Parts: structure tokens; C-alpha cells; sequence
């Protein structure tokens, strides 16, 4: 079988680097439909990594419609134990600047219309999201960033990510409100991704790429002709360097994650009480 | 007809007590589908009480999928005028400890994906939820708790219950955020139950059983082998004693509730303007 | 073709004034279904205005079920460039009194179950809602209010509108929470209306009519026999005077709105990459 211990979720061409060898595609069907796009597999110095383009090829999906359950289920069928999610974010804080990266340790789920569990319809489980982003993988990302020797910006850790429904950007009042809730960065995609990955017993952490001040800072800038091209471009290229470094550390270090046994004390419906349809739907998630 | 003035909504075997006589089951169909499980009826010292197992037998439903509308409609068809809802909650406050009970007077609805009204599709009404939990029934619960002489814990009143979608437990950031909104306890089930009960003109109040500190307090405890069994067990048994006391007080005192006429000044669409399908669907709710 | 530069969204009989000539109705079909009701067109001193009864005739729709997408799409097909949305609101602030009007400059979207974009299913766009209510149209509304010489109340500007799902009114705890988020007024209808209007490149602003203190102020008053009739009546009649004044100013002044080109730098999927079904669905929104 095609198999990977590690996966990256982000934009396409995160995988488009000569360092990534024997680039190949796999179509995985799941009980939840198809993932956003064929998962790309290849090796980074002999280590197999799965890359999943969250928004599909050509960026064809809005955050609200991303098939999060199919995406996470498909990664679980490849045997993925670690996920690095890479995403563009607005800053809510003066010291978090465009081209900086942020490794949050906390999250607040403000999304509204997304299916955010694998459970229901015949099975009940309540995983803990107290620490929603694996601190072992977040600590690796910090060292990976340093190892990547990135030229512009700095990397910040121990930050709070607020996830909103989208697809519109926030009003100034909502931005002010997120600041008062002590959030630091804002995106649209890492919820319910983090909740599902937890249910799937996969360690999950985020590498956030600051792309502008959310509107708490009136600018209408870093969204220009000579800018958001270079901005997004540079973030994307820098992000690729960090991921290369992170893969090598995850491969050699293999940190134990609390996510790895998240299901075992959370499951309320014993497997022997599930219907056949339920057990089948949940098969890759179960022990 | 089978009839009850009072109903309890909670776990099964709230009704499993020798004091409850001529235990019987009734299957009630509603315009909203079936309730979570057959309603159990019996007498507590001659007084008939309906018990409804919110999560179904064997705890088979997640909070998000509980058929709240069918549950409340079915209780209304039995002529229920008072509901005591019993539910497990996390504490957001140092002085609210595991095995304590809490009688909240306020609620904040943070649920996302639940149908939370009987209205729409041919009828418009806007009930007031200013006081979402009947203070007459909440005052009875306080005296009932004292009357029950419970051995462990204490009971706290005038608290705020935040209801979240689930099924996962909160991140630490969300727990911090609920604390800043001045919530005291967190659960997943009493919304939209309280809104529907109000629309149904039934007095409704909550008895909350503290089962752990929500993650604002890092522990990984009171969820152990020698613990969450005894914890949940003891809460359940203590809860049964309080309910016995509450039923006797509600029966002898019959307090007037503002919930009893909540529909009459809230209804925008006069009954004579409703279609036949609408009037039929809403029949048990109307005057 | 039937055509209007300006539209009013509110209660019926906003248009029921002798000043409004050659009153006529148009049934507009959209890719989203039908609008809440036939749009009424007529002239205010030679200027053609579209009036759309948000809740349908006889107030038959709850806020949650209003067909916001069909409503905004239909107005866009009439060539509307400016929308004044008129809505009843609860006050969260002592200085905002019943019969006052409020022209908010900010909004916080707390609605849960409303489709709040035209995008998805084949097209991706992210408009900025930083300033969600056109300040040119809001400045006109302030001068229009003064010009209308309204007898009771005053008009307040630069306020924050929190939009909730409904249909029930807020608990006291939620009202306290909105106050702490610095919201000033509460309604149920201007989201997703404002987001859709932005996507549609139409300038949009709200005239809010204070109809009572939200429950942060315990009263059970201005909802009485000799009151909420006169209250709502007077608000409605005063609102009509302001709208007359606003139309004349919008017609002579024709302010440029940032909403007018909101789509052009927000669209991620180029038109040439859309399917035929997508381009067709979105036709009136595109360049």
C-alpha cells in the first residue's frame, strides 16, 4: 500500500520543489466523498510525505465548502500520524507583521456551517480539544523555522488563532471584538480541520503565514499590484523551506503526541454497540 | 388520555427508583418526528411525572442531533406545564466544584447547527428569553436540594450557563473567552431546549451537575478509572434525590410561571392567517 | 426595461405614500428563487425607487428564512446602485431611546444558519467588509433625518449593530455580553443583507428604528396596548419622511461608493475559469 507518516495541508506547489522526488498522485475515496484534490506523495530525503491542496487545484473551493471530513479521513487511511497545516492569516496584533509566521498554540472556533465531527448518526465521542495544536509538532515547527534561515520576517509562537466562517473579510467591529477575546491571528480553514484530526488521532499543528493586518489597522495595502503577488509568493516560498526542515525533524524525532490516543478515552458508544453502517463509515478512525 | 403536569429531561434511570410506581412507556409521534426515546410515565407519591432520556437509550445521540423539537412537542401533548432539565456541566469557576450542583438563572446560546424554533414556514413569533429559566421552578430546585440532604458538594444559584455545539470539549482559549463573558458553567444540551420550551409555554429550569473543571483548569482528572464512574454515578444518584424533592414541591405549590402565557403576546401571524398545514404542525403549541 | 438606481428594504407601506407615483409591481425571478415579495416601483419627484418588503406581505417570514440572496440579486437586476435598509432594533445603550433612529457605521454578524455569500460551488471571492455600511449613504441619511424635521426622538450615528439569528429575543446574559463587545443596537435582518449587497457591488446603509431597550433594561413596556401600536406606527411614519429626504439627496448627489467596485479585486476565480452553470448563476453580479 501507498503510505505516509506525515502530511502537509496547504496551497498547491507546496509540493512543487525539486527536493521532492517520485512525485505521484493518488485518488482516495472515503465514506465522506472525495478529498479536495488527489493527494500528492513523494520523498523528502527518503521520507514519504502526503501533500493535500486544501482548496483544490486552481484554488477552486471557498473555506466553507472544503470537504474537511474526506480530507482528514483520506490522510488517516495513508497512516498519517502527523499533520502540518499551512495557512494564510490576517494579524490582529501590531507585532505580527506581513511575511511573519506564527505557530499558534490555541484556537477559537467561530465557524458556523461546517460539519465539525465524524460522530453522530450511530456513534458518540467527545474528544478534548484543550490543547488543540500538538505542542511537540509546534515545538518542531519553531526549530524548523530557525533551521530554514528565512530572510524576511520572524516567527512567533504561543499565539491564539480565531477561525471564522468567511468568505468575506471581517468588519472593523468584529476585528476589535477578536482582539478583546485575545485572539492574535485570524483565518478561515483550520477549523474544523483541527477537531477532525484530533478525532482521527493524528497529531496536528499549524504554520500560519501572515499576509496582512486584518482591518483593525486601516491600510488598503499589501493587497496591490507590486505587492500581494510578491507577498503571497514570498510567504509560499518561505513556507516551503520551513516544511522541508520540519519533515526532517518529525522523521528523526518521532515525538509522542497526546493526539495519538485521543479517541480511546473519548468514545462513549462501544464499537460492539455500533451498527454495521456506522462501524464501516468510521472504520479508519477506530482501533 | 395519558397526562403529566411535570417532566424531567435527563439521563435514563433518573426514573429508575422504587419510589416511582406503575412505570410505563408511551410512544408519542409528533409533527417533528419521534422524541429521543419512548417517554416513561410513573407516579411519585401519587403525582404523575414524565421522564425523557435526552440522549436516547444507551446514550446513543450526540447533543447536536437530539431531536429537541419532537421532545418538547411530545411533552406539550402530555399537558406538561413544568420541566426540570438535568444535565452534566463543566465548571468555569473555582468555587463550582465536581459533585456540586448549579441552578443557573441565565444562559448564552453558542450552539450553531440546531433548529431552535418551532416557527418559520407559515408562522412568525418572537418570544422573550430575557429570563430563560423560570425563577419559580429555579427557586423550588434550591429548596428541593436542601430538602434532599445531599452528602457531598453544595448547590449554587444565580449562575450563567453557556451552551456550545460540541461534541468536542472546549479549547483553553474558548474556556478563557467564556469566563470573560462571565459564564459560570458550560454544557451542550439546554439550548435550544429552553427556547422551545418557552415557545411551548412550558415553565423550564435546569439542574446542572458539575462533573469537572472545564479546561480553564489543567487537570486530566475526575476522568479516571476510580473516578468518572463514581463521579457520574454519584451525581446521578444525588440528582435523583433532588428531583424527588422538586416534584413534591412543584405538585403542592403550582407556581404561576411567566412561561405559561409566553406565546400570547409573541405571536405575529394570527391563527386565522395560517395555512392548514401550519396550524396542524403547530397545533399543540396554540391556544 | 424596468430600472431603479435606488432601493429601500423594509416593512410594507414604506411605499404607501401619495408622494410615490405610478406605483407598480414586478415579479423578478432569480437563480436563487423568488424575492420575499413582488418589488414595488414608483417615483419620488421623478426619481424611480424600488421598495422590497423584507418579511413579505403580512409579515409572513421570520428573519432566519428571508431569501436574502434572491432579494439582493433581484435588486441588482434592476440596476440598483444604492440600498437603504430600514429595520426595527432593540437598544443596548441608555442614550439610545425608543423612537430614536440610529445610523450605524459598524456591524457584527452573529447569525448562524443563513447562507451569507453568493460564492461557492464553482467561484471563490473574498470581499472586504471592513466598512460594512457605505459611509456616503450613511452621511446622507444623517442629513436626510435632519431635513425630515422629525418631531420625536433624535438620530445617532457611528453606532455598532449586532445581528442575531432569532427569532427569540436575547437572554439578559446575551444582552450584557453584546454590551461588553461594544455593540449599541441589536437586530435580526441586516446580516447577511450587508455582505450580499457588498458582493453585488451595491452601496448599502442602514436606518435603524429603536423600538425598545433590549432586556439589559428590565421593563416589559413599549410592548403594550396603548404603546407598541403607536410606537411601531410612529417609527414607521417617521421612517417614511426620512426615506423621502434620503432619496432626493442620493438622486442629486450620486456619491461614489467603494462598494461599487468591491468585486473587482476580491474575485479569485477568473470568469474564464467558471463553468457555464456558475457564470449563469452569477451573471448579474459580474462585470
Amino acid at each position: 500500500k501507498n503510505a505516509a507518516d506525515i502530511a502537509i495541508i496547504g496551497g498547491s506547489g507546496l509540493y512543487q520543489m525539486q527536493a521532492l522526488t517520485n512525485k505521484r498522485s493518488v485518488k482516495i475515496e472515503t465514506p465522506y466523498g472525495e478529498p479536495s484534490d488527489d493527494i500528492v506523495l513523494g520523498e523528502l530525503n527518503g521520507v514519504t510525505v502526503a501533500f493535500l491542496t486544501r482548496h483544490g487545484q486552481g484554488h477552486r473551493l471557498t473555506p466553507s465548502e472544503v470537504p474537511y471530513r474526506a480530507n482528514i479521513y483520506a490522510l488517516k487511511t495513508l497512516g498519517v500520524r502527523y499533520i502540518v497545516s499551512v495557512s494564510a492569516v490576517g494579524s490582529l496584533q501590531e507585532t505580527l507583521k506581513p511575511l511573519d509566521m506564527v505557530i499558534p498554540d490555541q484556537m477559537i472556533d467561530m465557524t458556523k456551517q461546517r460539519v465539525s465531527t465524524f460522530f453522530g448518526d450511530g456513534a458518540v465521542a467527545h474528544v478534548s480539544m484543550a490543547d488543540p495544536l500538538c505542542p511537540e509538532v509546534a515545538d518542531i515547527l519553531i526549530r524548523a523555522y530557525d533551521n530554514a534561515d528565512i530572510a524576511d520576517g520572524q516567527c512567533h509562537a504561543k499565539a491564539t488563532y480565531v477561525c471564522i466562517e468567511g468568505p468575506q473579510f471581517s468588519t472593523r467591529a468584529e476585528s476589535h471584538w477578536y482582539r478583546q477575546m485575545q485572539a492574535d491571528i485570524i483565518g478561515m480553514t483550520n477549523m474544523p480541520e483541527a477537531k477532525l484530526a484530533r478525532e482521527a488521532s493524528i497529531a496536528y499543528a499549524t504554520l500560519a503565514l501572515v499576509t496582512d493586518f486584518d482591518c483593525w489597522h486601516p491600510n488598503e495595502q499589501a493587497v496591490s499590484a507590486d505587492y500581494a503577488i510578491q507577498n503571497l509568493m514570498k510567504n509560499a516560498d518561505n513556507a516551503q523551506q520551513v516544511i522541508k526542515q520540519a519533515v526532517a525533524l518529525i522523521a528523526s524525532e518521532q515525538p509522542k503526541s497526546i493526539a495519538h490516543t485521543a479517541l480511546t478515552q473519548a468514545l462513549v458508544t462501544p464499537v460492539e454497540a455500533m451498527s454495521a453502517e456506522t462501524k464501516t463509515r468510521l472504520a479508519a478512525l477506530l482501533p
